């Protein structure tokens, strides 16, 4: 009050023990950077500091917050430039799973380690033994532990938990995930846990749904609430053509007795204002333009089709809103913050253009070295 959250050089044990740390940057002293946490309707004051040696700022990946805040340089503020410093002061609206990462993060390789959890807690918060964070990325990384139309295939990855603590069977835990690579799709296997995914992007879900088949695209998140059902650790698995590939583990330990059997409860839901009829606008996949793609009047309804045209998937994330996916049959799916529309797809959009300013239309060519949309409110 305020928090500082200094982007700086750090090391990661990204390897495993006992192979070479790796240099990046971070936020105070590490990367991931620190779990950030207020409750829902309390005010998050950051004191941003510069030590990386170039331009910078940050963007609080969902939060549907003051425009002024969002951290987008050239559109939202100046640039921070290195040695220099920026107060970041908003009340958070809703309880969730978010996160923040430099505004470059998409198309800066330097910028790899510039990110971490942020929480937003609801006043009275499901009944859990554990509550871990759980960061996916990868890495392509050198013999001595430096980081290396990539070229390459997807190698090293990694589910980091936050905090590594150990769980116990009969525990019930949330589990906090979060696809934080840039580049990559990751469907996500749980192992040794029951339960049910009840939330998408900090938004909670109505009823409560099967986490098989779960899929997690750049930046996206999903809350899973589970029971601890076996001896053998809780393991993250990424299946493959050619077997599991594991991404990590939580070690279990130990018995929980006390707990009695219950349902998965949901989580108490977020305000979400109900879309009814809007402007029509579409955008095909091919620093800003001097025009926005639209500009809207407050709490006008919006349908935007998304037109993917080249052979790589695109992530798509729209700053200061939320917005609903449409299914297969005309009407409301997920209701996310960041999308992703595969190589020759389009996929519509549903969002309520309610929070005022200029935001960001984001729209990242998968393994591509991209550097840009926006929509006046």
């Amino acid at each position: 009050a305020p928090v500082e959250l200094v982007a700086q050089p750090v090391n990661a044990q990204i390897l495993p023990e006992g192979e070479p740390a790796t240099p990046m940057l971070g936020f105070n002293g590490g990367t991931p950077g620190p779990v950030l946490r207020a409750r829902q309707g309390e005010v998050f004051d950051i004191r941003f500091q510069n030590q990386i040696g170039e331009g910078s700022a940050v963007h609080w990946h969902g939060l549907r917050i003051d425009n002024a805040m969002d951290g987008v340089p050239g559109m939202t503020q100046d640039v921070v430039e290195a040695g220099g410093e920026f107060e970041y002061s908003f009340r958070a609206p809703d309880a969730g799973t978010f996160w923040y990462h430099s505004h470059n993060r998409s198309w800066e390789q330097v910028a790899k380690g510039l990110y971490g959890p942020l929480i937003v807690e609801e006043p009275t918060p499901p009944d859990v033994d554990h509550d871990l964070i759980i960061m996916i990325d990868d890495w392509r990384i050198t013999e001595n532990g430096v980081l290396a139309h990539q070229g390459r295939l997807g190698n090293f990855a990694r589910a980091l938990v936050e905090p590594v603590t150990p769980v116990r069977r009969g525990d019930r835990v949330r589990l906090r995930l979060i696809n934080v690579a840039t580049d990559r799709i990751f469907p996500v296997e749980l192992e040794g846990v029951e339960g049910k995914v009840v939330a998408l992007d900090g938004m909670p879900i109505v009823d409560p749904q099967e986490f098989s088949g779960l899929i997690l695209a750049p930046a996206q998140r999903a809350d899973i609430i589970a029971d601890v059902i076996t001896d053998a650790p809780i393991g993250f698995v990424f299946p493959t053509r050619d077997g599991p590939y594991l991404l990590g583990e939580i070690p279990v330990k130990g018995a929980n007795t006390t707990r009695q059997p219950s349902e998965i409860p949901a989580l108490p839901p977020n305000e979400v204002t109900s879309p009814d009829m809007g402007s029509a606008v579409s955008l095909t996949l091919t620093g800003l333009t001097d025009t926005p793609l639209h500009s809207f009047e407050r709490g006008q309804t919006a349908r935007i089709r998304l037109v993917n045209d080249t052979r790589f998937p695109h992530g798509i994330h729209l700053h200061g809103h939320h917005f609903f996916e449409v299914g297969a049959d005309g009407n409301l799916g997920a209701l996310r913050d960041t999308t992703l529309v595969d190589a020759g797809e389009t996929r519509d959009i549903v969002c309520v253009f309610d929070n005022p300013g200029n935001w960001l239309l984001h729209c990242h060519m998968l393994g591509h070295q991209a550097a840009k949309t926006w929509v006046e409110v």
